């Protein structure tokens, strides 16, 4: 039952959001929840900076550290 947790602010309380058997996770997954949502970040908890969440053919891509027990933050166009 592998998941990450999605919010829209750091404010609110997240959505659990299931990973693939891969590991992976589908933007549909994503969109489902948020739709218009074109990618995720998150707070890179080394550098305190904000960092963007690889995405290739509607399928995100865990950050080489996993994705742990991060909060990530979906982004809109405008």
């Amino acid at each position: 039952s592998e998941y990450i947790r999605v919010t829209e602010d750091e404010n609110d309380e997240p959505i659990e959001i299931p990973s693939e058997d891969d590991g992976t996770v589908l933007l549909s997954t994503v969109t489902a929840q948020f739709p218009g949502a074109c990618g995720l970040r998150y707070r890179n908890p080394v550098s305190q900076c904000m960092r963007g969440v690889r995405l290739v053919e509607g399928i995100l891509h865990a950050p080489d550290a996993g994705w742990g027990n991060l909060v990530y933050v979906v982004n809109y166009p405008k």
